[PDB]
């Protein structure tokens, strides 16, 4: 029971899938490194398969300073915490992973990082990613006259919801552990989400009809809350960053490498159809107002024409 103040420390962490998939490997990767870096003694203890929630949970958890110390979370999950850091990954951003891979191989979201761990007490330790998020859905989708009125559900913030209600959509912000029964049962008719996360939760055995919009390259911050962080002794905080950089850029290296490989399996499977949309690059167009209007709002116009 007993453990250092700041025997051992011990960490707890959180995932929503099993082993197989990524951001597992990345937590995995992370807890490697901090014990091969540290001269000292720490304890992981990674709970898995989403015992301890959704992203919607763990993100609370980490702004309270309680019940886990470390997972990942996509920005359009923080937004009730930190308004700003949904621009990290919005909708259309990327043009594609080697602009993807030039942002995250700089220090330009810094101002974003500042503003989580200001706002919302949690500190970003690394990135990971890399997945395409593409339209999946019962049946397929692949004209805007598909598209008009198509019910969808999207994260919470306030952004995704912008973003699919420009495409003509009508996006519902509904929890991600109630996507596959409101599909099942035709609440809604689909769903985005990248290649990993789809197969992991056979999000497929509901919504096989996948539609390449390519509308999102996910980044996927490695956080830690800002009450443990800044508790750990001075050594661990330089070696969490340093293990949280190196785990992240693992991590983003196999998910952007597997995110086609892992389309494949499910169409060699008999488990996916995969589709085009026909006048993709005719999103473009369509989205740049509401990018815009929400740079403005937040006070990053400069940010965001620099990531152009
Ligand atoms: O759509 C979601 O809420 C989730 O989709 C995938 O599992 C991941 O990208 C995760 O971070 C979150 O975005």
């Amino acid at each position: 029971h007993h453990h250092h103040h700041h025997m051992e420390t011990v960490l707890r962490g959180a995932s929503m899938f099993d082993e197989e998939h990524a951001f597992t490997k990345t937590l995995r990767k992370f807890e490697e490194l901090v014990d091969e870096k540290y001269d000292g003694d720490v304890t992981f203890d990674l709970r898995l398969n989403g015992e301890l929630g959704v992203e919607s949970d763990y993100v609370t958890f980490l702004n309270q300073g309680v019940a886990i110390d470390y997972t990942i979370l996509a920005p359009s999950n923080m937004a009730k915490f930190a308004p700003s850091i949904p621009l990290m990954d919005m909708p259309f951003l990327f043009r594609d992973l080697d602009h993807w891979n030039a942002v995250l191989s700089s220090d330009v979201l810094a101002p974003l990082e500042d503003e989580l761990l200001e706002k919302a007490d949690i500190k970003i330790v690394g990135y990971t990613g890399g997945g395409t998020r593409n339209l999946l859905s019962k049946q397929p989708v692949v004209t805007f006259d598909d598209l008009k009125g198509h019910k969808m559900r999207v994260m919470g913030a306030p952004i995704q919801a912008q973003i699919f209600q420009a495409l003509t959509a009508a996006p519902s912000a509904i929890a991600y552990n109630e996507v596959y029964n409101a599909i099942q049962t035709g609440v809604i008719a689909g769903f985005e989400n990248e290649a990993a996360s789809i197969q992991n939760l056979k999000f497929y055995e509901v919504a096989p009809n996948l539609t390449l919009t390519r509308h999102s390259i996910t980044v996927r911050p490695i956080v830690m809350s800002g009450k443990t962080f800044n508790s750990l002794p001075a050594d661990l905080q330089a070696v969490v960053l340093e293990a949280g950089e190196e785990a992240g850029a693992y991590g983003r290296e196999l998910e952007s490498r597997e995110d086609g490989v892992k389309l494949q399996e499910m169409v060699d499977a008999g488990q996916l159809t995969v589709s085009e949309f026909e006048n993709r690059d005719k999103m473009l167009e369509m989205v740049k107002p509401v990018q815009d209007a929400y740079a403005a709002e937040i006070g990053a116009s400069d940010l965001l024409e620099a990531v152009r």
